[PDB]
């Protein structure tokens, strides 16, 4: 039966998560976003609150929290600022591969780290000449007697110059006819391994205070043992990785909606032109009242999509509705707040045009707009098929 | 916690209304369109098979079902054909108020006869100078004695001309500054009294087969034993109603989508055009995507307020969230699919432009695309004012 | 310079073609659609009025106009009905091809014919396998001796049971591997030759009194002197044809649009709802206001891409922004309009959802809403390449 | 008759702004937008090349230029940057007010002065309470003897630390029942007049290096002859130059939609993903049709305002149509642009994230969106009613 009903547990984790968002990270977002300085005081707060690694299971000091919890936790957080929350839900982004295709060795020495010190890592897909198409990576590794030797460069990675350990997917098979299934590995990189070059921190137009850097591996030596399934098997646990992260950067998504719209709302609520209240203009009433529809459709779509993998079950179709529906919101509500701000809007000193450049990224990164209408389309057509 | 899981019971259900749906329905369905007959043989159908009057109590020998019962039956009707299912809801329309509202003798007298042979009844609110605006009703009750003279018209009643009883809204405070909460009493009112005066057949342009028509009632007695709670209580019962039946309405909606998307998708998969497969033309593929996003969004809408109700809370927030958007979806999604089709989706004989033409109403009734931002306004607003 | 200003000569058409309209289409387009006869009557008077055959030369007994000409007088006839005026149109449409492609005796015989008598012609060159893809069609014209024999079949030709003549795309090679430059033949076929099977009045949603048919050719024997410009310049006539004729069909979109247009706002300052007119609430007027807007947008675009052409320039890119613009709009005025009629809009006795069903059409044929994206986008490409 | 045709005089004036905007204004924009600097020596060659004061009449020294050619110039300099853009027209807004309802005397020192140096001024509406709702303000103008003792803070000004001399839209009739009409009075103020506070540069997202700031007035002493019309003409003078100056607005949004899709179309040419080019995906070939189809929708709107003052006639109706239409589809095409170029987008190295930032603003000054929509209805419902 039919329950849209948070747990106790849930109503804690969430009350812990809210009260940390805007009592520690709304009176501080606005200043990092301006410096672009890495917010070490509130990842740390994050990590004694126990709001940072929730999936690491309980057999590794872990939380074991479910892709519900992280959701809902991860919503609160974006509504303070989804750079912040950013940093924290890369974490979850390099562990996943290793809760689902790691063994006990190294769940315990990396998982394990992470739940000891408030240690980062990063997640290492992307290249300059492949982001989308995953298949078109270049970095390539050699086996060389009891190691891999690691060749190429990375780039855009969250938490790149700030990680312990990166979470690797390198070609390892040369065969430019091999099967995407077969050719890619998946490595634990350890950050202090002589050849990794960390790059510039890149300067964005949103989630400023997110460190966001390109990484060379030039001869890097991976022992063997960091390999996470087997060689061939890399594809795959990208693949199953994407499945549980887009749920949670769905709900950053419907966060930043969330703070655009109780903005908007509480600026409406305050303003007069023409003697009246913004609200009681039915133009803007009919705004606010589309925008409070998205946010709610959006949270929807997340809670199934989460749902749907912690009941066992492959959720790439609702998973990918989510990421789209909620990224498009989010865009769309950031504009129709500073709309609703006025001249106000267009300004530093006031608290949308920050969210109007944090929330493009959501179309980005994690799978665009458009490769998400291709995995909708796939997997819709499946089932006629 | 969260569950999007039917019941055992609800899967049942489920099964009866979809097989029916696709097994009597759809096959005449084009043709009730177009002839605009009353679908009797269908409707008895489905009062013997048990999906109509599902919100009856067990006392009244009924099913005593939810709303998200009633939902997931429209659900599977409306993929059907709406025109029909419109006539199998404006019973549980006409019903409500009575369950709501009505006490023991009220119900066990016209709750029961429902249930004993597959009689039908209309809600009468609507008169041809106000539908939106339920405080501009005209149609008067004035108390003589121990009953009720009832004068006015009302406008666009479905089931107007099938129905046993009719609930009728009257305004009962002839002064004009009173307040909506006291100024109308609701009746039932048997079609067979002395003064009804039903007007001819409608012709719309869609929903063909439902009948609605409009009806006048001069010097029309009724015992005061037919007042539902009491005079004045009218307005309450009403909006009580709206909240219980504006989700199945959306529901309603996203099944007339859900075929929309079917129909589609399976031309889509036949039909080639420049050597592809038109699904494998990436600009249809991305069309596909994002009918089959909204389908999944508005299921989830109605769902949700679906659940709120029957958990004993107020929804409507979320009944009108629901019904706005699905309503808005089934328009978008009803003329895409006729755009896949080509040519032969503005043509008689397949099966899409029906789908448009039906789709159309889902904005109008059951309060208005416009009337529903109202509410959603209102109900947003009051949290933070 | 600049100059949006008609000539008195124009000015003139106009009146012309808006009096007849409005006096003599409205009254009776509701009856036509409901019989979908053959508007007969009509089509004489436009005949004896010069509001027909507007693009034939001078030297033919013609008027000789231009396509700005056309547009501004088929602005009109569309804004009475888009059923009558597609009868109207589809002359122009099989003249165009003997204007641009035809030599003195062919123009004398079958355009001066048009000149003496309210005589109408087809353009045929969709297939029930083939729309869109033209370089799909399969109608084949076999040279036997002084002669063509032509085989297949043609479908949903406007005028296709009431036209003397038609123009005729089939393919003339039968090597696969041909190109579409080269591959097919443009003729002139009297519906009269033995071996044309005229087929059955389809009946559609919108523009019910067009006529609209299938047509078959089984060993059609076409005179050589009925070949266009010669054998393989079949393809480059055909679009060559598109170019003079989208503007004229987005003018037709942009007269539907404008209607829907007027009977929204005559009701919108008529009806009360709340004590207020329609047009005083805020959300009302801000959803004319908005149709307003996109009206405009595309009447502008018609003139653009017809002043092109009439310039003796190649406006491929323009024609296709309007069509594909005009189209969406007048879709979406049709569906706008309804709505401000409330339940009266979705009722046959009002005139709005005719429009509804209308519109449709005109993001369908003479290039599908997608095709015309293809065009653009190849167009657009071309300035930076 | 129609004509989408430049005068040579025209192509002249285009190819002078074209030539400066990507040779001069782009190579630097990217660093003004970082340090926010004032783009001084831009404004100084824009000023010797004559893209500067266009409609001072050559009585003044000027080229007394017409709107046409302030848009056509306008959109050449806003496809560079629409920051060093915006700072031009202020100049062109803060004369308009003198050219309309100056006497000779005023215009020869106040409009002279500005064809002699590279001098700016400034257009003074706007306030912290008011600044859709300009019957909202409060900057009160009290008669002393022969001249104006004026109270009061102006917001948001453009050019505002800057300038030379100031156009002051003041209440004089403090009484609050008198209509706007004859409430206010049109002032042009020295900036080194004392009681002028001219506040701190004001950070906002886009636009960077445009100057704008707040402006307190105390007891700030203004000589009768610096009135412009009467006391009481300022409502007028002010609605009258809204025409004037909504179409150059206009252009500049269309410029910078230009600039967005030249990059954009640019980038899908050489960026490769699964194989192809961006171009060459069917999602992306139709997102770069719209975009230019919206492009040229909006050229042709402020095209038509244009022409219509010109001609000599009220142009509130399409001024307000085009101003509101390019605004909407330059930040529909920012965001677009953003998209194609995937990650880099998102990066302050690549052109297009700027466009985003500096887009926001056309939906907000110079009558915001929501106000346009206003206008709009207003002026249709007038031709009805
Ligand atoms: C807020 C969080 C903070 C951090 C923010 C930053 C995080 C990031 O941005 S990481 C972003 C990385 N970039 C991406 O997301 C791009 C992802 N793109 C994709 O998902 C893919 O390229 C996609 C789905 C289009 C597939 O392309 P494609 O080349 O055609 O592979 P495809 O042929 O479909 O499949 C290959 C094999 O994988 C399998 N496969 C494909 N999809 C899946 C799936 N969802 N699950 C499992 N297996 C799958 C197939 O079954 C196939 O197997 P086999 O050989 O056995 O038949
Ligand atoms: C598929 C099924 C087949 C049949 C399909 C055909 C069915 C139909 O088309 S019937 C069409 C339905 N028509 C509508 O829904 C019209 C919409 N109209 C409305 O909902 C209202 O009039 C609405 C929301 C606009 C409000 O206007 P208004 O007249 O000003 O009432 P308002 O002043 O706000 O409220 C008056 C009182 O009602 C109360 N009220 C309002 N909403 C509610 C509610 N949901 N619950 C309880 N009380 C309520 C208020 O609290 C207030 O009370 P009080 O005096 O105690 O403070
Ligand atoms: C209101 C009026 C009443 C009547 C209403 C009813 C009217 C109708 O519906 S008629 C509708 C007929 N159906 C259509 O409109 C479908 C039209 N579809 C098309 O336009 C095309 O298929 C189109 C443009 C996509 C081209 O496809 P494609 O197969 O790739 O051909 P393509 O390779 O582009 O071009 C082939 C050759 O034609 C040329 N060509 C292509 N487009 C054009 C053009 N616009 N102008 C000139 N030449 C052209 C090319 O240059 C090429 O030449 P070459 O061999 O010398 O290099
Ligand atoms: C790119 C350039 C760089 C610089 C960029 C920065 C520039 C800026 O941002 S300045 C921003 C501009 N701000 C605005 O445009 C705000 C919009 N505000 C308005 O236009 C109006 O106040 C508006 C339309 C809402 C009307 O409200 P309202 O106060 O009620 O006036 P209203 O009562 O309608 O009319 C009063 C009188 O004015 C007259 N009026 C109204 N519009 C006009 C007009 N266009 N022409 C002449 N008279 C007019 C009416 O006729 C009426 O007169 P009367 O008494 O004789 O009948
Ligand atoms: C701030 C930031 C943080 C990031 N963090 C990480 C991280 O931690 N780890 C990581 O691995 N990556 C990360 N990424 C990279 C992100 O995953 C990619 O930028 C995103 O997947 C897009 O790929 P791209 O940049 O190569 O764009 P491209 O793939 O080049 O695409 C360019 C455009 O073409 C479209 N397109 C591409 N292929 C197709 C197709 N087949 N059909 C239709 N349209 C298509 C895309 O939608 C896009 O609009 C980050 C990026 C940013 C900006
Ligand atoms: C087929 C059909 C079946 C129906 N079935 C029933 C039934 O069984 N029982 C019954 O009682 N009624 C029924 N109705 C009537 C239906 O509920 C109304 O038509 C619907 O509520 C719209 O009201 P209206 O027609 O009066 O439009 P109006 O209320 O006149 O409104 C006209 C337009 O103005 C807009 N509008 C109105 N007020 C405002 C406002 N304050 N702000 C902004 N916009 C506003 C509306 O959106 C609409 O677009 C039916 C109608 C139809 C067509
Ligand atoms: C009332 C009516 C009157 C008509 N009058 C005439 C007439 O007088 N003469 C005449 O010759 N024809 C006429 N036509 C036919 C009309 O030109 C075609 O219906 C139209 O071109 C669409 O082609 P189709 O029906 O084959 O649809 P299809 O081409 O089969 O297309 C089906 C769907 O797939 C899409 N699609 C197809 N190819 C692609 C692609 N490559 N990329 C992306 N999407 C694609 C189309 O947009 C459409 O949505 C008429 C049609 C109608 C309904
Ligand atoms: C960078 C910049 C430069 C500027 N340059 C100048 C300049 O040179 N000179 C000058 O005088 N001003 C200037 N302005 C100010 C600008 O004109 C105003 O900010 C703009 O008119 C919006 O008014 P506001 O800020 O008061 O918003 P408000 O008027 O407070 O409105 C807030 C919101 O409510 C909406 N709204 C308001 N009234 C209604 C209504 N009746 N119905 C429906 N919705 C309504 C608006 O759409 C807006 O979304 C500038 C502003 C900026 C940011």
């Amino acid at each position: 039966g039919f329950s849209f009903e948070l747990t106790e547990q849930q109503k804690e984790f969430q009350a812990t998560a809210r009260k940390f968002a805007r009592e520690e990270i709304i009176p501080v977002a606005a200043e990092y976003d301006r410096t672009g300085e890495y917010p070490v005081p509130l990842l740390k707060r994050a990590w004694e609150l126990g709001l940072m690694n929730t999936h690491i299971p309980e057999s590794f000091g872990g939380l074991g929290l479910g892709i519900i919890d992280s959701c809902l936790i991860t919503e609160e957080l974006a509504y303070g600022c989804t750079g912040v929350q950013t940093a924290i839900e890369a974490n979850t982004l390099g562990q996943v591969p290793l809760i689902i295709g790691g063994n006990y060795q190294q769940q315990k020495k990396y998982l394990g780290r992470m739940t000891e010190e408030p240690l980062m890592c990063a997640y290492c897909v992307t290249e300059p000449g492949a982001g989308s198409d995953v298949a078109g990576i270049k970095t390539k590794a050699e086996k060389k007697g009891d190691e891999y030797i690691i060749n190429g460069q990375k780039m855009w990675i969250t938490n790149g110059g700030k990680a312990n350990w990166y979470f690797l997917l390198a070609r390892s098979d040369p065969d430019p006819k091999a099967p995407a299934s077969k050719a890619f590995t998946g490595f634990i990189v350890e950050a202090d391994t002589p050849g990794v070059q960390i790059g510039r921190k890149e300067i964005n137009m949103g989630q400023r205070c997110s460190d966001t850097r390109g990484i060379v591996f030039e001869d890097v030596r991976v022992p063997k043992e960091n390999v996470l399934t087997g060689e061939g098997a890399g594809f795959k646990i990208a693949m199953g990785t994407f499945d549980k992260t887009r749920p949670p950067v769905a709900a950053g998504a419907v966060g930043l909606a969330q703070r655009a719209l109780d903005e908007a709302t509480k600026y409406a609520l305050e303003r007069k032109t023409f003697g009246k209240l913004l609200a009681e203009h039915q133009g803007i009433s009919f705004l606010l009242a589309d925008m409070a529809m998205k946010v709610e459709l959006a949270r929807l779509s997340y809670q199934r999509a989460a749902w749907e993998i912690d009941s066992g079950r492959r959720n790439t179709y609702y998973a990918s509705i989510a990421k789209a529906y909620a990224a498009d919101i989010a865009n769309q509500l950031a504009t129709d707040a500073v709309q609703v701000f006025g001249g106000n809007g267009f300004n530093t000193e006031y608290p949308v045009e920050k969210l109007m450049r944090d929330a493009k990224i959501y179309q980005i990164y994690e799978g665009t707009a458009q490769i998400q209408r291709i995995i909708i389309a796939r997997e819709h057509i499946g089932r006629y098929k």
